[PDB]
């Protein structure tokens, strides 16, 4: 019963899940017109099958997720028995409110609304932006943390004398989770009129935790800062590699030591170019949470 | 008065003309993009209660487009927007209506049209839609208006010899004869020599088959051949196979924005279709009949 | 196994014959009319967790039969059936499918569309459906099957001597070319052996005068198919006294009196199709590859 198929988002990855879970990919042509609008074409019989559709939904965004949305369609109408979206990277979801009753749109809820009305049954993600973002959808979500694949690597990395470091005064919920779980310090970076550092950071390995890294603006200015406060090395670990707005060369110029990714948005040419930046396989993780969805499904 | 009119980037022209006609200025809107190419909105006037239209192709780049109707639908909604008309004057993904012969695919049209009836569009305003099945794919109102008052004002302005009306395909005949009955002419799909032929088509892409006409009808000797479309899709190398082709003029609608290269081409005339929206507009605040302009 | 076919009275016989070749009984109910005419139907088994099949063209009666099947599909939803389908050989309201230009109009086959979703229906097959834009009517799966292999099996079977594919209206002349082409014959718009196929016959009007002025210029004899015997208004007449030399249609709409009558109506057997079109739904095998 278990298809997996893909969008050109992540066309790699999702030969690495299938790989794992002993089943070829799914054949479909997922490509534009000469007018560069969307052509899919199912090229198999889905017919009431246990069907996973891979595609993250980074740039190109909107492209992406329309690529997402007839996909899911083209599946429907050919009878599938059930159908997932597997999105591992969410994109939309750094918009999920309207700041101070600005006359914003809540973008996330729009593609919740547009995943459900396409006829998707359920999400799985990856290090959902926010925890409120599951409430957006009135189908199940299952937001899977790349924890395990971060921690697993710089661990093996056995830095001295690893300190966990707070960029903002936002996630020292989660960044004292990380040091109590690591028994390591913890330090904390802010700006009052970024200025204050509390917790000496001189003799420190530091390492910075995240969901993301977009421009690169944030790490890189937290780096210096701690390399100016006497930091030994800054290490950035982050579960999605945005990386636009020249992040790759950036980075290549800035105080961090290394940024470590996973591949759930595939590297630029510019970012393979750059030494300081090294993915990890999510595909283990991914297959896994398949796996277990699919257990479920054949319980009745 | 409660009449607002918004516009993203698929025709800001269009939509400055349409108001020009209104007699009111643009909606204020920040309509843009963050550095990772996601949509970026922000309504930057106040729309509460109001009558909102929002004038937004869906031309290429469609998704883009598509999206930001999506989002700026969003932003009016929660800024409580008394209603929404969406303006699209090019659906795009209206060729996309069917699955042939059952194929895998996708019938994109309805998924369009289930993605702005969930945004919070009340109506729909288009011109010439591909197909008029398309307005069952709706379960709002859908007001499909006709380039067709321009096309052939122009068409009798020019006022050509021998005018013959020509089907360029064989699943366009009873378009073309009726409109060979309007201009009381001849049909052709017929007899050629020594008349001007003029083609109408809803829409011109690539003009593969477009020139190809021109050509075999100059071929069987006609005098001139001359193309009315509304939609000037006018992909890839469109404005290039149209200059070096046997036809004569291609006259379009500005509903969708013409190219640098096809903006050289001189064979390309584009007419405004700002009237046409403006007036229909007015008619629909006002509870006059459309319908009566076609 | 699972599996469940229930009738309405748009086509009780056709039932029979689908759930003959099948190997299974007809699902009991009462489908009928109260005294004042309205729909009166009691599901006379039991259908839970079932896969339950109706099969009803909305044929004329098309309110009355277009009814039965929305009060039979509640009955059953209300029976806790684990799944519906309708089977629909002959959507009735197909054509209308749209506003003409200057006409205030419904669209009744989006009208019924949403209709049978809110009744419960989950999934529908139909026949040579009217307009392939009709399927982006439902937002559920709709498998649309094609009676050619019924029709032109016949075709084959009398071997006529110079066979020629007609296209009568301008509409579906491309078609025409699709069917000349799998027949390897030629196609027109003289002494030959015309064959004209079509989605349906109402009125016979276009059929007719194709037929006349076939023969009027030449050809020697015209036979017509089509899949859906609508019939309606003095077609059976209209037909015996043209040229024609026979209409050929399935029973997805059964005869009336008078098309029975007319001895240049033949109609061919849907059942084996439909048949075919239930278990392969059900092992979920392909159905276009039919
Ligand atoms: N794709 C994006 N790229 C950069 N900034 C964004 C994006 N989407 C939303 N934002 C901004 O980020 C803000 C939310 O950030 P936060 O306060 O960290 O949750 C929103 O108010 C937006 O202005
Ligand atoms: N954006 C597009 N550009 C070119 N062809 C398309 C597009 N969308 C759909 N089509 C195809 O064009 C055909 C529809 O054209 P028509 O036969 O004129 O209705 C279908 O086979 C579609 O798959
Ligand atoms: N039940 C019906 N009988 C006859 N004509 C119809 C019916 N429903 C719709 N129509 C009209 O038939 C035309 C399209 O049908 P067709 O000629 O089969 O393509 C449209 O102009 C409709 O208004």
């Amino acid at each position: 019963g278990l298809m997996v198929f893909t969008g050109n988002a992540n066309p790699a990855l999702a030969q690495e899940v299938v790989k794992i879970l002993g089943i070829p990919l799914g054949k479909a042509m997922v490509s534009r017109f000469s007018d560069g609008e969307i052509q899919v074409e199912i090229q198999e019989n889905v017919r009431g099958k246990d069907v996973f559709v891979l595609q993250s939904t980074c740039a190109p965004t909107n492209d992406n997720l329309m690529e997402l949305m007839i996909m899911v369609d083209a599946l429907k109408r050919a009878s599938a028995g059930r159908i997932t979206a597997a999105i591992p990277y969410f994109g939309y979801a750094r918009q999920d409110r309207r700041p101070r009753s600005a006359r914003v749109a809540i973008s996330a809820k729009v593609v919740a609304n547009m995943l459900e009305i396409a006829g998707v049954e359920r999400i799985i993600t990856m290090d959902l932006h926010a925890d409120q973002i599951q409430g957006f959808f009135d189908i199940p979500v299952d937001n899977i943390y790349a924890t395990p694949i971060l921690l697993g690597d710089l661990r093996k990395q056995n830095y001295p004398d690893l300190l966990v470091v707070s960029p903002d005064v936002g996630g020292v919920v989660r960044a004292r989770a990380l040091a109590k779980q690591l028994n390591c310090d913890l330090a904390i970076i802010d700006k009052r009129r970024v200025m204050n550092i509390i917790g000496e950071v001189e003799g420190r390995t530091c390492v910075i935790m995240d969901d993301m890294v977009d421009t690169a603006g944030t790490l890189c200015k937290a780096a210096q800062v701690l390399k100016e406060r006497g930091a030994k090395q800054v290490f950035a670990y982050a579960t999605h590699p945005v990386l636009s707005g020249g992040a790759a060369d950036r980075i290549a110029a800035s105080a961090l030591d290394e940024l470590v990714v996973t591949d759930t948005i595939p590297l630029s040419a510019e970012s393979l170019a750059c030494p300081k930046i090294r993915a990890l396989s999510s595909a283990g993780l991914l297959a896994e949470t398949f796996s277990r969805i699919r257990r479920g499904d054949s319980v009745m």
